[PDB]
C-alpha cells in the first residue's frame, strides 16, 4: 500500500542516505553519475504507514545491493522539491541514470523492489558491471 501525499524509526539504517537538502541530492547523483551508478530515491514520510512498513527491507536491500547508491528523501523536510517531482504517494521509488527515470515502483511492494533492483543491475553496459 501507500499513503497519498511520526514515530522515531529508522529511515536511513545500513547504506541508505538521507536526503533532507537540496544539495544533497544534487552531491549524491553527482557521485553516481561520475561513478556510473543508478540512483534508487525512495520518496517517504515518516507518518505513513507503509513508508515505514517497507523502511527495514529497504535498508537491508541498501546493505545487499551496494552497487546501487540508495536515498531516502523525507518529504515533509524537502517539501517544495518532492512537489516539483510530482510525488503524489508515499513511499515512491525512482530508479534514476543520472537522475532520468529507468524504472518506478510506487507503495510498499517488498518482492517487487527486489525485482526490480535485480533487473536494473543485469542491465547495465559490460562498460558499468
Amino acid at each position: 500500500g501507500l499513503c497519498l501525499a511520526e514515530p522515531h524509526i529508522e529511515l536511513a539504517g545500513g547504506n541508505v542516505h538521507l536526503i533532507t537538502t537540496k544539495e544533497r541530492w544534487d552531491q549524491k547523483l553527482s557521485e553516481a553519475s561520475r561513478d556510473g551508478k543508478i540512483v534508487l530515491a525512495n520518496f517517504s514520510a515518516r507518518w505513513c504507514g507503509p513508508s515505514r512498513q517497507i523502511a527495514p527491507y529497504y535498508i537491508e536491500l541498501s546493505e545487499n545491493y551496494p552497487s546501487l547508491m540508495f536515498l531516502v528523501i523525507d518529504v515533509d523536510e524537502l517539501s517544495d522539491f518532492s512537489a516539483s517531482w510530482e510525488i503524489k504517494a508515499t513511499p515512491t521509488f525512482f530508479f534514476l541514470r543520472d537522475g532520468q527515470q529507468v524504472d518506478k515502483l510506487v507503495g510498499a511492494n517488498k518482492p517487487e523492489l527486489h525485482k526490480k533492483i535485480t533487473a536494473i543491475l543485469d542491465s547495465l553496459p559490460p562498460s558499468d558491471k
